[PDB]
Parts: C-alpha cells; structure tokens; sequence
C-alpha cells in the first residue's frame, strides 16, 4: 500500500537522525569504553550481574536494521550502557567516570533530538 511505504519512509528518515544522534553521543566516549560488548572471554561472570548488556555496536546493529521505531526505543538502548556500567563499575574507577560524561554530555545531544522528532514528526 502507499500508506505502508509512508511509515517506511518516516522510519527512514527516523533511522537518519538516530544515526547523527547516535554518531555525537558516540564522540562523547573518545576512549571507546563503550564502543564494543563487554568480553564474556574476559568478564566471565557478566552476565551473573548484567542482565540486559548494551554498547554502541550493538546499537549500531539495531539502527542499520531499522528496528528502532521510536527515539524512546533508542534512548532506552543508550540508557542501558550508561546504568549497566555505573552498576558493574564502583564509584573510583575509570569506567564509571566515563559512564557519568556520557551520560551528562549526552542528555544535551539527546534534549534536541527530541525536539527534532516531535518537530519533523
């Protein structure tokens, strides 16, 4: 129908500007802690505290699949980095510091793409 391709259109240009949002948050780690799933090689007890493991590959999967239908979907994703890791983390330690200026840096990134998707609709 060309009702059907109008939603695919929508969810095109929604995948277009979740990529640019997902590109500016993703600077925002330049020490790339977040860049790639935590090594269960190397964390092998993960999973025993992180149940719904998250990190910008992965995210990046998702989005060129277009199965981020919302920016709610995707916000919840980016969420799911910054709270695992502030759990799995203590306080001193690189990794939850890095957590912190993501999330903080990130919530001016994501505050106008909100603004965006209500505005382009």
């Amino acid at each position: 129908s060309m009702e059907q391709v109008a939603m695919e259109l929508r969810l095109t240009e929604l995948t277009r500007l979740l990529r640019s949002v997902l590109d500016q948050l993703q600077d925002k780690d330049p020490a790339r802690i977040f860049a790639q799933p935590v090594s269960l090689k190397e964390v092998p007890d993960y999973l025993d505290h992180i149940k719904h493991p998250m990190d910008f590959a992965t995210m990046r999967k998702r989005l060129e699949a277009q199965g981020y239908k919302n920016l709610h979907e995707f916000e919840e994703d980016f969420d799911l980095i910054i709270d695992n890791c502030m759990k799995y983390n203590a306080r001193d330690t690189v990794f939850y510091r890095a957590a912190v200026r993501l999330r903080d840096q990130g919530g001016v990134v994501l505050r106008q793409a909100r603004r965006e998707v209500d505005s382009i609709g």
